[PDB]
DNA sequence: GACCTCATCATTTTCTTAAAAACTGACACTTACAATGTGGT
DNA sequence: ACCACATTGTAAGTGTCAGTTTTTAAGAAAATGATGAGGTC
């Protein structure tokens, strides 16, 4: 309650409310009655002619509106890949992460085999050296410390998987274009051309999170078995939600909220820094700068329970780094703050009693 | 496909919804004061969108529930794929022939093992099932896929017993269709007679509201409830948290009960004018359970095959659906075939129903 | 022989403000399909 | 006791007045890129 340092939530109160109900009234009008009935179960062409057309010009991905699948969530959109697979597959699950594909694989046969990560990107002699089938990397983004992977890991790892002819890699995107100097690299799905890694966007960071719109992209030989053994179900975002989401991005009005939410962060991170840099005895900051979250590491030497178990009686809540690793972490106690849903005009009071909670 | 003059039996009339009533509640709610409301809150739906269910339900349809034991979602099948895993993987699953062509197909991606079984006029094989080593049955009381038989009291008695007896059993509801008959509105559910929590309720706002809203409810047990708040923590959920509280003002100030004597009434002058115009031949073409909601089955003695009957029609370009996929077995020397009329709207019924009779060969 | 702090320059897509324009809030009217009490033999 | 006929009681039919609402376009305007000025080490 009252502040709540979200590891990656978003700003409240900048959305535009009234650029977003403009678009409604071409969609749900007196001539348009056939978009009430149910359409195609992956969601209308119009949204995936569209989402081919900007990922390919702001990511350098490349895929085509036959292949690519709507859904909703991730938990669902990752559900009907598990039994798509198979059941005779060993997973991989990056060490410090985030906490989903462990948490789903609680209920299913298969088993998870943990790999460690460092400052350069994750290992890749350990996948070469176990028999692992589908692995679980973020290529523009290193949860949540903010590692990248770099050219030299990706050739390793994408010719890891073409040597024999069974394995898979899933991209996670959970952040991108908000980088504050550009778009990072060309991200992992540019660089194959053997069909062996499978996307997983999403739209619930950089717009809005509670319009449970997510999308995944599937290679050339997997789509047309999922659209062969998936073909009497049924779509999961409504429709009325779609149509709103196709205008809005043949007609360009995504493509200018985006960068005007980027300063609106970079305002943020700035402020942030710029208190943080006068008590640099013990509050180090570990990662880059960007995304919207930091990692502070505090040398002060009390315990995590207590740490973060302190600014709760002031009424404030952070998000510490025990659940997020399998194995216990070092002796300084990790804790992540985020920026995002904490207004600008609060900061240099909210992060003032943060540290004066713990200690001045 | 794209088609004139579809006839499916869910594809409800779409030029009667109130789109300024869907618009003066949708306005309200994006409002500067009314941030907080775009982040994600609770998992199971909004916390009104669940307290407004337990007083719909209760005296709409006579379910006794909490608001704690809820689940909204998505779909149907997202809200089953949502309970397979809750009970184990040592159950058998019961589904009736004929029925709906959906809880055969899902449990093919699964170990779990179903047998069927028949439906009379009476509902179904119930002294098949006592004999037989069944642990979980799912059956549709308030109605039936494709006949209109309703579920007859004693077998609702012997029913209740059955699950019952163990401790292991369980039996699903499945009351997609009411409000939607036109006299002794419904029976009262299957839920109400229970009072030994052995049956989960599952029902849906996509047949009365609009096909494309995608929510559907469910109502559980107290020992499932505290069964799936504990190993389903870490979700989110489905639907929005607009198209969530757009429908709790849109229950809590008036305008759905009007719409829903409103759809009650044009359906019965939809039907009755059916029950008019077929009524001049009766040679051929027999009509069972004429009386209950949106769909009539319509049969035919012409002197050749099923098969021919349902693609002919595809020759004036019209879509009829028969009796050969909502079953198992294929025997049916008798031509069965269901229409629909949900869709069509009335100032070319005439036209319509012509087109698909006289595309038969009159 | 290296790293990295301020300008101030021309092209540009965001930002409050302003004066004509589709619209819904709260009346009253104001008919139409049809619910329920008082009579036909 | 067996077989009807008509009142008040409202869901509807467009319009009233006004009001809190939507749509087009032009200067400043905050602030991003090729060029030009120091510092520390």
């Amino acid at each position: 309650i009252r502040y709540n340092f979200h590891p990656t939530h978003i700003d409240t109160t900048s959305f535009p409310f009234e650029q977003w109900r403009k678009y409604f009234k071409q969609t749900m009008c007196k001539e348009n009655h056939r978009l009430l009935l149910n359409g195609d179960h992956q969601g209308e062409a119009s949204f995936r002619r569209e989402i081919a057309y900007y990922l390919h010009h702001s990511r350098g991905v490349n895929c085509t509106p036959e292949q690519v699948v709507v859904g909703a969530g991730v938990e669902t959109l990752l559900q009907q890949l598990f039994l798509l697979l198979g059941e005779s597959k060993v997973y991989g699950i990056e060490d410090p992460g985030y906490q989903l594909m462990r948490k789903l694989l609680s209920h299913y046969p298969n088993d998870y085999v943990p790999f460690q990560v460092d400052e350069e990107g994750i290992d890749v002699d350990s996948i070469v050296r176990t028999a692992v089938d589908v692995v679980y990397t973020t290529p523009s983004r290193h949860f949540p410390y903010g590692s990248v992977l770099s050219i030299n890991r990706r050739k390793q790892l994408l010719h890891w998987a073409e040597a024999h002819e069974n394995r898979y890699i899933i991209e996670d995107d959970y952040d991108s274009e908000f980088r504050y100097t550009g778009k990072t690299i060309p991200s992992l799905q540019s660089m194959d051309v053997h069909n062996k890694v499978i996307y997983l966007g999403a739209f619930s960071k950089s717009l809005i999170p509670s319009v449970r719109i997510s999308y995944m992209v599937l290679p050339a030989p997997l789509a047309h078995l999922y659209k062969n053994k998936f073909s009497y179900y049924h779509s999961t975002v409504s429709r009325i939600d779609q149509q709103v989401l196709t205008a809005f991005m043949k007609q360009g009005d995504f493509e200018k909220h985006l960068n005007r939410m980027r300063k609106i962060y970079r305002r943020k991170l700035e402020k942030v820094l710029s208190l943080l840099k006068r008590y640099e005895d013990k509050l180090l900051i570990i990662g880059e700068r960007s995304g919207l979250h930091i990692v502070l590491v505090v040398k002060n030497g009390m315990d995590e329970q207590t740490l973060v178990e302190k600014a709760l009686a002031a009424k404030a809540k952070v998000y510490p780094l025990s659940a997020y690793s399998l194995e216990r972490a070092i002796h300084p106690p990790q804790i992540v703050l985020g920026f995002g849903s904490i207004p600008e005009d609060e900061l240099e009071e909210a992060i003032a009693t943060v540290l004066n909670a713990w200690g001045f």
